[PDB]
Order: C-alpha cells, then sequence, then structure tokens
C-alpha cells in the first residue's frame, strides 16, 4: 500500500508527503512498469518513448507485443518496463530531461510531458534550478513515480506494481478488469475505499499477478 496522491500534485505550493514520492516500505529494487500515452511527433516510438522514461526500446516493444522500432498510434497507452529503487526514502524511477524550450515550468514537465509520471514537488527537490532559472538545454533529473510490491501483497501473489494513468471513464472496478485482479486490491494497494473519488489524469497503482496485457484497450 502507498497513499493516493489525491490530485496533490496540481498546486505546486502543495506539500502533501505523497507529492514526494511513494514511500520506500518493501524491498530496495524490484522489476516494476510505468503507463504512458503515445504523443506524436515526439514520443510515438519505442527508441524516443524509452528515451523519455529511461526504460529500452526492447523491454517497451516485448511489453507491448511490437517491434522496437514500430510507430504507436498517438494516444495508445504502452506499457513500460522499469526498475524501481529507493533513493531518500522514496521510491522512484529515474530519468533525466533535457528541456526543449525556455518557457517550459517544472509544472509543465510533470503535468504534460511526463504525464503525471512525476510531481512538481518531486522535481523540484530533486533539483537545483530555481523555479524561475529553466532554461532551454537544462537537464533535469525526474523521479518517476513507481513502488514495488510489499511483503503482504508479494504473499497474496502480486509480482510486480503498476503505475497507472487512469483516463476518462475509468474506475477501480474497470481498471481492475484489465489486469484480471480484484478490485479490492487496487484500493488496497492506494489506501482507498469504494466511496474514495479517483481523479482522471492522476496515476493509480495496480498490484499485477504476471506481466501485464500486451494491449491495454486490448
Ligand atoms: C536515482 O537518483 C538518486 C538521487 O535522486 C540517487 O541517489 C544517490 O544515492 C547515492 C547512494 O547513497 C548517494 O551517493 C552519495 O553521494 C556523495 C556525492 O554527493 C558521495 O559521497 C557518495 O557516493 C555517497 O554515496 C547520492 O547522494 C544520491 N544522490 C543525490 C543526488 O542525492 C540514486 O542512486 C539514483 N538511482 C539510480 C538507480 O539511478
Ligand atoms: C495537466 O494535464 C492534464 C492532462 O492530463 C490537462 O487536462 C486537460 O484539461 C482540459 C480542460 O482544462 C481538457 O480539455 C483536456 O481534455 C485535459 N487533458 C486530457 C489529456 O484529457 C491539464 O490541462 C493540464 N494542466 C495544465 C495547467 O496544463
Ligand atoms: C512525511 O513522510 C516522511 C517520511 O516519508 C516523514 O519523515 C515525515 O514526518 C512526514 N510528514 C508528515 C507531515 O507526516
Ligand atoms: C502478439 O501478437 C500476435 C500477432 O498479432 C498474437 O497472435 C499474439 O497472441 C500476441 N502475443 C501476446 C503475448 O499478446
Amino acid at each position: 500500500q502507498q497513499e493516493y496522491l489525491n490530485n496533490n500534485q496540481l498546486d505546486c505550493d502543495n506539500t502533501h508527503n505523497s507529492t514526494y514520492g511513494n514511500v520506500c516500505n518493501s524491498v530496495t529494487s524490484c522489476q516494476s512498469y510505468l503507463t504512458f500515452k503515445s504523443s506524436s511527433p515526439e514520443y510515438n516510438t519505442p527508441s524516443s518513448i524509452s528515451y523519455l522514461l529511461n526504460s529500452t526500446p526492447s523491454l517497451v516493444a516485448k511489453s507491448n507485443n511490437i517491434t522496437d522500432v514500430t510507430p504507436i498510434i498517438t494516444d495508445t497507452m504502452v506499457t513500460v518496463p522499469v526498475t524501481c529503487s529507493c533513493s531518500g526514502g522514496r521510491y522512484q524511477h529515474n530519468a533525466t530531461y533535457n528541456l526543449k524550450k525556455t518557457g517550459e515550468t517544472y509544472f509543465s514537465i510533470a503535468n504534460n510531458t511526463y504525464q503525471s509520471l512525476t510531481t512538481c514537488q518531486a522535481l523540484m527537490a530533486q533539483n537545483p534550478y530555481d523555479a524561475k532559472n529553466l532554461f532551454a538545454g537544462d537537464d533535469l533529473h525526474v523521479p518517476l513515480r513507481c513502488a514495488c510490491p510489499t511483503k503482504k501483497q508479494s504473499d497474496a501473489g502480486f509480482k510486480y506494481l503498476l503505475t497507472y494513468l487512469v483516463s476518462q471513464g475509468e474506475s477501480p472496478d474497470s481498471i481492475a478488469e484489465i489486469f484480471g485482479v480484484d478490485t479490492q486490491s487496487v484500493l488496497d494497494a492506494n489506501e482507498l475505499d469504494s466511496k474514495s473519488v479517483v481523479f482522471y489524469f492522476t496515476p493509480l497503482l495496480v498490484p499485477l499477478k504476471t506481466e501485464p496485457p500486451a494491449r491495454l484497450q486490448i
């Protein structure tokens, strides 16, 4: 279980503990997954998506049953295998991001470029630049959100946790059905209950019993 981000990442001045990352509460390192929506023309191949998220093109290709050079149709949600590890008391998967345009902000990088796979708060905490001193060509340390199954989750049969970018219309019920797991396992993984509002566009942890399906929309 990890705290649910609960839209606290939408205000860069918000200081809720969840915004600085999942908490290191299990094994120091594990295999994990992110999700990411293909974006044309910059992030729509295994090469460019892996470059943004620090995976490998072969891992992205195999995870989605495509080749490592296959163009991915815009808005397709793909799975991205990554190593999740503990750093500074948090679980995260490191990536590096070079700003392309002077005008990009900590928030635009977290919310738009990385599709809320990281937060403004974690970016600011792990980079030296002032929010008013970012220029094209600056490299950012990007702490992508992932977690490793706790002992209790492992004992329940979950081999991985997957960081799931919730889309319009989706619910814990419908997301659990994609991965063939119980709705209650999804709720428990995020410390939610059936009355909790699950926000669109905010990452949600999904515990997995096996590797994710190659196509999420099936
Ligand atoms: C992902 O990124 C984090 C930082 O966000 C890396 O954490 C780093 O952890 C190492 C290991 O303790 C720290 O190294 C220490 O640093 C000093 C030099 O500053 C040196 O005396 C020693 O080598 C000492 O171990 C390091 O401080 C820390 N980095 C930061 C920026 O705080 C982590 O290793 C990264 N993980 C992966 C898998 O890339
Ligand atoms: C942060 O990102 C989200 C996308 O995850 C943006 O949400 C959009 O909101 C507008 C209305 O303001 C909708 O028309 C779009 O459909 C939403 N996006 C998606 C992908 O569905 C949001 O605008 C971003 N916030 C900022 C301040 O840039
Ligand atoms: C936030 O969490 C950290 C460790 O995850 C802890 O040291 C700190 O006390 C927490 N802060 C609050 C306000 O609960
Ligand atoms: C991969 O794609 C092939 C051909 O489209 C399909 O028959 C096969 O079942 C897929 N494999 C997996 C593991 O999804």
